[PDB]
């Protein structure tokens, strides 16, 4: 039903690139990436760090946008949304429309987008230069459906693809990462982990 | 009602938080937990806490407190007393009787009922150290259990803490979790042994 952004890695002018903390597997972590999968894993509503990197510094208004996709073949047409549960809770920070699957977290110039002809969904907050003594710039952001939702994802995987852009909305660099939003991470990433080994 | 930024920002005054060491005690009425970030204490108990810069701010500039639900599904839900302690005669002359968080002895508190968000709030001025003195000190009351029914009816609260300019702009926020219950010490024990078995 929809058209379907490229997915595909492109670091651009400004050598863009994203990065993962090295959070471990432990029963206590909350999100957790993969290297091996290209893979976070998350728990619903909790902080998920990205990082921005660049080989030189891009212009003042370039802004960074989050949209996830499905990656499966039959699916990528179709929006990924809020199942029909929670996109009626009234969870709203009053910024993020309750459909939207990605938030982003402490922002106040986080801005949503409802593409009015394409119907996806993206979260788009101004680049930032690193604050004083880091290399790499972070954004927290929050996935706010489990993978497992019954009429959303419905056990589907998903892509979330990292666009930087100019203040018009042209691209200037694409990442992307698969995510599975689950209550044991931990558990979870070890698991598919082990699978891959074999 | 949208939410309540609660990030940290130490803003340029170098603003954050401090609490005394009560201890756990049977006898304690009021205990902070760092490894927790989360402040214990009776129902209508007096509450110290620090504020500390590190340059002093202009003259005007003002504190308020605010609490949110710190769930996730909760957060757009209003804080307020429940239906029986706001009906208490317990006023103290400046403290509508719906307000969870009161100032204990300043006569320049003020109270706010948010027009837009129907947010409560109290708001002191901000003043410099006493004499001999290195950070400033407010007296809190908390006045309902965090388990009264049809009030925060057992949901985990946030106190936001903000420093404001004379137009009510931010220049700084800090904030920490708060449990008011009959047993502060025996529940942080409890609860900070529950984070290390975790
Ligand atoms: C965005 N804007 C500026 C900078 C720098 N330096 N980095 C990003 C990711
Ligand atoms: C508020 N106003 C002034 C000062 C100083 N010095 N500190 C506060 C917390
Ligand atoms: C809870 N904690 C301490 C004390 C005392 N003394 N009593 C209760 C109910
Ligand atoms: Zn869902
Ligand atoms: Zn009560």
């Amino acid at each position: 039903s929809s058209s379907v952004p490229s997915q595909k890695t492109y670091q651009g002018s400004y050598g863009f690139r994203l990065g993962f903390l090295h959070s471990g597997t432990a029963k206590s972590v909350t999100c957790t990436y993969s290297p091996a999968l290209n893979k976070l894993f998350c728990q619903l509503a909790k902080t998920c760090p990205v990082q921005l990197w660049v080989d030189s510094t891009p212009p003042p208004g370039t802004r960074v946008r989050a949209m996830a996709i499905y990656k499966q073949s039959q699916h990528m047409t179709e929006v990924v949304r809020r199942c029909p549960h929670h996109e009626r809770c009234s969870d709203s920070d009053g910024l993020a429309p309750p459909q939207h699957l990605i938030r982003v977290e402490g922002n106040l110039r986080a801005e949503y987008l409802d593409d009015r002809n394409t119907f996806r969904h993206s979260v788009v907050v101004p680049c930032e230069p690193p604050e004083v003594g880091s290399d790499c710039t972070t954004i927290h952001y929050n996935y706010m459906c489990y993978s497992s939702c019954m009429g959303g994802m419905n056990r589907r995987p998903i892509l979330t693809i990292i666009t930087l852009e100019d203040s018009s909305g042209n691209l200037l660099g694409r990442d992307s990462f698969e995510v599975r939003v689950c209550a044991c991470p931990g558990r979870d990433r070890r698991t598919e982990e082990e699978n891959l080994r074999k």
